């Protein structure tokens, strides 16, 4: 694979999550959640740093350009397909 991930980070996780998940509307950050820890419960440690860092992987997702979130938090994650305007 090419710039191959060392394992199934977050962003890893919650990106392949997505579109392993139904179409819907997009994936709830809350749906989205239920199914990682649900899923990868005997892989991820979800241990004590799982409830912050999601979203905070969710944030670097979002600025990946691969991730969108119109109305951030408090929105329905959907996935994106257009690079967002680079500031010159």
């Amino acid at each position: 694979k090419a710039s191959s991930p060392s394992s199934l980070t977050y962003k890893e996780m919650i990106l392949k999550s997505m579109p392993q998940l139904n179409d819907g509307k997009g994936s709830s950050r809350i749906v989205l959640k239920k199914y990682v820890k649900d899923t990868f419960s005997s892989k991820l440690k979800t241990s004590s740093n799982f409830d912050y860092l999601f979203n905070s992987a969710i944030k670097k997702c979002v600025e990946n350009g691969e991730l969108v979130q119109p109305k951030g938090p408090s929105g329905i994650i959907k996935l994106n397909k257009k690079k967002v305007k680079l500031s010159t």
